[PDB]
């Protein structure tokens, strides 16, 4: 079915949104997958969110030309499909991660165990079923996976006052007594969310395997991190080549609590909608490097705060080792850098900061060809598309009314 | 008796804390302990307080622990800021706090009936819960249906234009008909995909504090019940007929959103002088409010756009105008019963704010607000760490301009 | 002769330089009148500025065609006609504000019959006429009549500032009093008190012989440059104010002109006048008449005088903030067509809620003022620059984030 | 007689500018070595510039103990000796760049047997140690000799500036030869450049009879004004760099000082030297050598030479480009402690980001620099604001609001 998607402003006239859902209706288009919202920053224009898919797509060519040129309106073509002349779909408000959140051996160390391969489909399923705003059903652990959490969990813990990040450290006792970190409690996703909510406003969506880089990444424009449910098998308690709920839990959820890690991790997110695929996949590079396997300074030393390091006790240790080679982080070298998944990384990149990465990153999504900007509303949960003088005008006001308090604040 | 305070991560200062309730009998789930964003090296506590040893505790926190302690009670103890919720739940607490024989539906053992029926739902109503739907009766529907029509026809030229901008809307998407009442869960759904505005029932007439205190979160306390089918012109009692024609359109806006939730966040912790002048000023604005559109003036105030008799009077030549100007309109005097003597003008929603925001700085308050719609929790802000967050919001907004002009 | 001018940009491409001026030396247009700069804001484009007069429109329309269609530039027209659909002509720069400082509006006047007085009266105006931007303004000495005079004037308005006049004109009154001679008994130099508004708020004085219009005197606004008068009214009538005598300039003005917040508002009238249209230009003088000329504002628990009509006239600075006038808050909108006479007291005046706030109030009237372009002014080049690109944006935001990014590291 | 000075500011208040006007006052400083003007921020204080030297310095420490102790004022100390618990003394206005502007710095000369080039040297030297602020430069006719080493100079860079010299020489240099007279048949005049400067970015030249102190150069740059000699070097050897004649004056810098970008980079070194202590001036000074003396700057995937050193050098041109220079990234921290030598071609440049990222570096460098307050450059009344901590935010805060307003306007047109 795909993902079609017009985006387009209109202003309200007398007849103005009375005849663009009729331009629907003569065309045969359900109209309730055409809803009108105010826009947001424009006082006198009216938003269209149109939720079409590829049946659609007969007449979607002879409406454009109409809203282009019969109407004057700035129309953005998006589909999932990544075809001729549309920028690549991505959802406008939170809700719509539902659309494609399903859209996901051999050498697996429990190919063989038909009771670990039932309890996979088990979670699977839950996140099969799982749509934004229900709570994140409990699961009660066995208690061969609450010991391989605990051999997991008690080795990372000892490195973490030395080799994890200050973010990391300065959190983790608030997820020991709020959120059931212990060595023999496996933590609920629902308790984890509700905690990471009253933080950041991030969210936790279980997600029954693996998205692609888009999928994943748009999800962090909203806050939302899609997060695996189930645990690695309890054979090998050191196995990392897939994220069960050990790099979930000790690796990303501690610094998805911190504002800066929160806002930086939310811009690669803002960077991805609409990026084309060349991309997508600079970005994951991008990504791999900071949130996955991303090393920062903490004054006259480095600490680690990628996900991919603080989940696995083996390389958290050989990071901060002289052995590994680093760079300071570099967007334009750093997101064309090779790496492979299996082996031990041999190249870390360091990062200032958290705010100056961010910074980088909204700099280098200046060179992401997208014939608009993004920015989140987190008011409707629902993405700003800005392409226009005016509204770059209305944000502008806003940077001059909080200006106004910031002086008048310091008299 | 709430108490709000930070605390540097030094000597093993989170543990200590913890230990300090510990030691006095307080259970940690009334302990909320959270990160700072502002200060990497800090924590934010909130606890839900046991009037007892609360002296205790305090005197720990300041002195052994070197914290700063805001001491917030409801109470109205003098030396304590007064109350207000710092979460968008913590409006449960006390939505339940309203205020006979004179009302047009005092014989009817049916109205009777409803009303107590709509009382209850808005009881039992707590945070994010779905607004229980009710079917309206053929006799409900038809009285909104003499409200609707005759107002209607006065929206075109009477009505400001950011309500006429989004009442197409809701006629196109929430059941705004003269043979439909909507169900306040669709409105309030709506309401969120346009500005985050939410709805919460609320059985009759809260304080202005805590029906202010709602606005900061934009959570607008409304009323489900309608006025009886007897007096359809009946206006006095906030109706249903209010909130829906008269409030919710505006609340769709997102300059009037931003300008009410200006006025609910200056009155968090404001001392009663200040909540009977940001009353006042609601009053003469939200409720009352005219605005100027070119060389003509329009209605606003939800008290007028749901008054037939109101709506037209007010844009006419028998009542006084004056210009907004929050330090006169904040002493002025008015009354419930009568049309009203005296409008206020008000340039924009936009200049409105501006005004409510300067009126607020006088505000006598020991720290400043900011409401955070990711975490749906209001931050109180020392003088210091408000020029860092209004910077650090400011250099956020200035880079997306920035990427945004090429 | 008038006035026209071409303002445009161009990118830098080879030849584009050579081609425009070209163009120019074509149709007899000198060097001299046709001086091109970098830009500013964008690191590739060079800016041009033109003077020219009326003896050269017979060949504007084919070089402002040649620009737009063959080199492809933006192209402003002004004049100072306002011909067909051309911007009010304004100067670019400082030094340009020579050109009409001149253009300038006895009877009944109470130094009618005094020779002596008509006759200093004529001195006076000479030095403006002959005074060019960049010289001392010429010192002159007053006579005892006229040092009398200022000193009838000076005596009473003094005894009133402290209870009448606002908080900034009198925090800066006792430095003027000290540095620049405002006694009792001494009418002070125009060069003494230039130098000291230029190490205030870079503010100036300039000259005049007398009226200037709106349009000329407001455009001065813009560069921090206050036309002033240097005759002082004659001594019979001391209490005279319907001409802005030295009096009025150095009582009235000067004061406020040495405040960097009231600078800034004042330079914010005359940044809007810049091109505005005729309609635009009587509004703001009108404006003017209410904050500059006639303004009061609020000053915690009291209202204060700040205009130079009420600093410069005892009696009116007393009937003003008396229980007689019609006060109203300062809305532009309203305050922009408000009508008023200069005959008598003023029945009616508008209460500021600050400088600043009254500055911000005229950024965005000047946001609905007919103009292709916004306006800024550049105080190192001493240069007015006008804003019609995305690209000049861009950089404009930069810069912001420049500062932000300063004023964040400079808190944390 | 050297030069010290009080920085402080006082609160207005019933009898307190008169009380402290007459602490110098009763101390025979009289009112014209005391300037009063209202601060900028604080809208009911009054900031007080003092032009002091040696003499006062018998009755300086009662007035500061008046001021400190008396009057509740935080008193900074200037001083041009530099005694300890001073500050290095600096010009807070633009006109006290006369103070000093003739504290200048043979036999080996390439003209010290031409008794005509001598005596010429004394020429140009006199324009300058009579020059003052706001002067008129005095034009001055050169030779036909000296016209031909212009020439020599001028004919074999400029065939070269196209392909070695930065985006922003290329982008001036065309204007300067339509509109300053840059021909290789004419030597510009001074007075011509400095107006052309003005109208580009606010620099202004100031004729000097040789060479400053970094300190005093430096300070300079600051309120954009840039001491530049009116001589030109020796006929017989017209490649002789030692020492900068008007060749790598106008040549050199003036292209560079007329681009915005370069202007605010220059100027952040100037800002960043005020008060500095000796050991941050000779920094300061390495910094200059490598950026605006002897800088290459990224530009695309190439790198080109915005050193005025190089800019004005034909030979060491050519060679900065080459593969025999070693190159390093400009790190400030590094940089400015980086040996160097002025004879020979230097052997390691230091690449430049951009004239943009240049300035941060600079700036960023100038916070660890120890001062008692911070500078702002203010190019309506010419003069250095000196400030605290709390002021410094204010000015910055005002400043973003301005520009914020703006930008507003300026969107919806």
């Amino acid at each position: 079915n795909g993902a079609i998607s017009l985006i387009f402003s209109l202003k309200e006239e007398v007849g103005a949104l009375a005849k663009v859902l009729r331009l629907f209706e003569e065309n045969d288009i359900n109209l309730t997958h055409i809803e009108s919202r105010p826009s947001r920053l424009n006082k006198d224009e009216y938003e269209f969110f149109t939720y079409l898919d590829k049946r659609t797509k007969p007449v979607l060519g002879s409406i454009i030309k109409s809203l282009r040129n019969d109407i004057g309106a700035t129309v953005h073509e998006l589909s999932r499909d990544k075809e001729k002349n549309t920028v690549p779909w991505f959802p406008r408000t939170i809700q719509e991660l539902d659309r494609f959140a399903n859209q996901i051996d051999a050498d697996h160390p429990g190919f063989k165990d038909p009771v670990y391969r039932a309890r996979r489909k088990q979670f699977a399923d839950i996140a099969y079923n799982y749509r934004h705003g229900q709570p994140i059903p409990r699961v009660e652990y066995t208690e061969e996976e609450k010991q391989t959490w605990g051999t997991v969990f008690r080795t990372l813990k000892a490195l973490y006052k030395t080799h994890a990040c200050y973010e990391h450290n300065h959190i983790f006792p608030l997820l020991e007594k709020y959120c059931g970190f212990r060595e023999d409690n496996i933590p609920q996703l629902e308790d984890v969310s509700q905690f990471l909510q009253t933080c950041t406003g991030f969210r936790l969506r279980p997600v029954a395997g693996l998205l692609s880089s888009r999928d994943f990444l748009g999800g962090l424009a909203f806050r939302v991190f899609h997060c695996t449910q189930y645990i690695k098998h309890g054979s090998k308690p050191m196995y990392t080549p897939e994220p069960d709920i050990c790099h979930e839990l000790l690796g990303h959820v501690p610094l998805f609590s911190d504002r800066s890690f929160a806002q930086f991790s939310q811009e690669i997110g803002l960077a991805s909608l609409g990026a084309p695929d060349e991309y997508i996949e600079k970005l994951a590079t991008i990504y791999w490097f900071t949130v996955e396997f991303g090393l920062c300074k903490e004054g006259d030393s480095i600490k680690a705060y990628g996900a991919g390091l603080l989940s696995s006790f083996g390389e958290l240790q050989y990071c901060l080792s002289d052995k590994p080679k680093l760079l300071p982080l570099e967007l334009e070298k750093t997101a064309c850098q090779e790496y492979s998944v299996t082996e031990f990384q041999p190249l870390y990149y360091v990062a200032e900061s958290f705010s100056d990465a961010k910074e980088k990153v909204r700099t280098f999504a200046a060179t992401i060809p997208r014939p608009f900007s993004v920015r989140y509303d987190p008011y409707t949960q629902r993405v700003e598309v800005l392409d226009n003088t005016q509204q770059l005008k209305i944000l502008a006001d806003s940077i001059n009314s909080e200006v106004g308090i910031l002086c008048n604040a310091l008299q």
